[PDB]
Parts: structure tokens; C-alpha cells; sequence
């Protein structure tokens, strides 16, 4: 296991530099996340490689599609084993739906369920071409209460609304960050991303070992 | 290169059965689409073995991220060689623009790259669930048209549009369709028409797509 909340993005052009990486660092101090650009070079086995390191796995592919697709697309993230699996919110409530009651058969050995709301990339310029006249934050949190009204296991969110959503969703709906790291351990959040903070400092470890120790 | 308009989908959930069906059909006489179904437990090493075989490849992964790692994930799927690759509209216009800058070095041999508007999964209830009163088909028409201002190929949407998007947005601007018919669909302006069970479940498929290329 691991009694970190960071989660340590891998966001690499190439597998042996990641994998080099991976090599300075324990499972016991950090999870890893693995996006869209890893995945589409590599596929599915190099989870399983960091799988196979003793590593902990969200699997950070941001589904969006038809609901029958998604909950098939989730099936098999928990068929891979990995920890954590994160859907679009946009995708609608049958959406998210399927991809809970896809899981329901894995029981307690499936992977953490996390909408992502609104991007973080999102400024309310965005939202407006779009035809969302609320603010990126009033959007997110109406996101946000839909995840909870499916059931999913937690929501994708700045650390700034980390007091305002564990209000109005409850202590146990988890809360991922893509404000420091104490400040957002104390304002809710459950586990944080953490990219080239750690990957592109002199001993990741030790910068591992700081944050954890807050 | 084929010039059937018909693209396949490969929602197999096991390499040998998608398989066993590839091997069957001509690569002169459909692409195939490889979607999360197949793209999630494969990999894109599944898209290099149908590549193998001779087919062009739709990667139908709708990537909907941070405009940095969408385009990433684009560039991916032109080094892997893809003939078509989607994105939502949804994630706005700088991630659009941002796959479609991540296609200028590889030129002529780029992917198509088209935008998802509107799932056809999604009623106007689904949508208000988001803020959206728009209807499906007004929403989807506003995402095609941002998608045409970011210089996008065309978009992924009902053969009930396509008379609609080809007066909206032109005739180049291409049309992927996923009841009306192949031939009424042609007729109406699509330019790439996904079917799946018709043919992957159909007695001999080699068959049912022979039939569909006849009336186009
Ligand atoms: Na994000
Ligand atoms: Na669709």
C-alpha cells in the first residue's frame, strides 16, 4: 500500500525515462498518475510495469464518451488493476451512472471513480463559447453535486474550493488536486497530483519526504 | 487505399475475436474504427498490427483534456500513423487549436483531425443536468462551428445534421456519421459513415459490407 496522498504525474515523451524515474523512487511514498500522453505511446502494459514496480496506479484517461463506451472503457481500467479512474462529468448522469454499476461487480477491489468538472485550463472566456454563462467555479460545483447525485467516489478540483465542496458533498467524497501542500490537507483535499515539482528536482525522494512530512 | 466511405467499428472485447473479424475483409473495402473499448485494453500497438493488415484506422479516443496533453495525445496518434483521430469541441478552443497545431510537422500525412460536438447519446434532459438549454442538435451546431474557426477538418455528428452542417459550415468540412441509410446518408452530404453491428454481427460480413459499397 502507501500512506501518501500525493500522486506523482508521469508526464514522459519516452518510456526509459520514465522508467528511470521510477527507479529513485519507493511505492511506500507516493502513487503515480498516468495521462493521455503516456498512454497513447505505451498502452495498457506500462501500467503493468508499474504494476509490476509496486506502485499504485491512477489511470488518468478522462473518459467522454456514450455511456455504453465509458462503462466498458472503466471495466477495463478495473480488469487492469489500477487505483484510480476518472471520467468526465460533461459526459452527463447516465454516463456516470454506467460507469459505477460497471465497477459495482469488482466490489471493494475497483478503482476510485473521480469526475473530472471543469479543467483546470478553463478560464470563463472558454466557457462562454461554449455556451456556459455561469462561472467556472459555479459550473464546476454544479458538476461536482451531479458526480455525488451518481454515486462516483469523488471529484477533480482546485484546492481553493477544497472547504467549500467538502461542505456542501460531505467529508467522505474524495477531493483530487491536478496553496500549498499543507494548506490543501487542511482546506480537504484527499490526494494531490504533483508533477515537475518532483520529477525535475535533485532528489524527488527527499522533496517526496518534504511534502509528505506536511 | 480504399474508396469505401464506410469506416467499421472494432468494439471487440478481445483481441482474437476482432481479429478472426479483420481477417475476413479486404482493406480495399472499409477502414476500421478502433475506439476505448479496444484502445484500453490493447493499446496502440492493436492500431500498429491493423496497419499490418493494410487498413486505415479512425482512433475514435475523443480526447477532451488540457490543450498541452491533447496535443500530445494527437501527435501520438500521427506517429502512430492513424488515418482519422477525434477531440471534443468541449474542451474549447485553445485545446482545438492546440491538436491542430500538434499535426503541422507531419504534413500531407497528418490525421484527419475531427471534432465530437454533441454525443449521440445526449437529450435535451441529459443537458440541462449541465447548464445547457440549447437542444442537442442547436448545441451541436455551435460546437461545429467553433470547431470550423479553429481550422479543424470537420465533426462527428447524426446524418439528421448533415443537410444542415454542409449549408452551415460547407461542402469540404467533413461529416462523420455514427434511422436512415448508408445511400440516404451519401445523399445527404456525409463523407465517412461508422457502422458497426449491421456488419460485425452479420452472417458473413465480407457480404454485408459488399452490399452497402454497391448502393454508394
Ligand atoms: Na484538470
Ligand atoms: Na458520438
Amino acid at each position: 500500500i502507501t500512506s501518501s496522498p500525493v500522486v506523482v504525474a508521469l508526464d514522459y515523451d519516452n518510456r526509459d525515462k520514465a522508467l528511470a524515474f521510477v527507479e529513485r523512487i519507493d511505492p511506500r511514498d507516493c502513487r503515480l498518475k498516468v495521462g493521455k500522453e503516456m498512454f497513447t505511446l505505451l498502452g495498457p502494459q506500462f501500467v503493468r510495469d508499474l504494476h509490476q514496480r509496486g506502485f499504485e496506479v491512477f489511470l488518468d484517461l478522462k473518459f467522454h464518451d456514450i455511456p455504453n463506451t465509458t462503462a466498458r472503457a472503466v471495466a477495463a481500467a478495473a480488469e487492469l488493476g489500477v487505483w484510480m479512474v476518472n471520467v468526465h462529468a460533461s459526459g452527463g448522469a447516465r454516463m456516470m451512472t454506467a460507469a459505477r454499476e460497471a465497477l459495482l461487480p469488482f466490489g471493494k477491489e475497483a478503482p476510485l471513480l473521480i469526475a473530472v468538472t471543469v479543467l483546470t485550463s478553463m478560464e470563463a472566456s472558454d466557457l462562454q463559447d461554449l455556451g456556459i454563462m455561469l462561472s467556472p467555479a459555479d459550473h464546476a460545483a454544479k458538476l461536482a453535486a451531479l458526480t455525488k447525485r451518481c454515486g462516483l467516489d469523488g471529484v477533480v478540483c482546485s484546492a481553493q474550493e477544497a472547504v467549500r465542496f467538502k461542505q456542501e458533498l460531505g467529508q467522505e467524497f474524495k477531493l483530487v488536486t491536478p496553496m500549498t501542500p499543507e494548506q490543501a490537507q487542511q482546506a480537504g483535499v484527499d490526494y494531490m497530483v504533483i508533477g515537475r515539482p518532483v520529477t525535475q528536482s535533485a532528489d524527488p525522494v527527499a522533496t517526496l519526504a518534504s511534502i509528505n512530512a506536511s
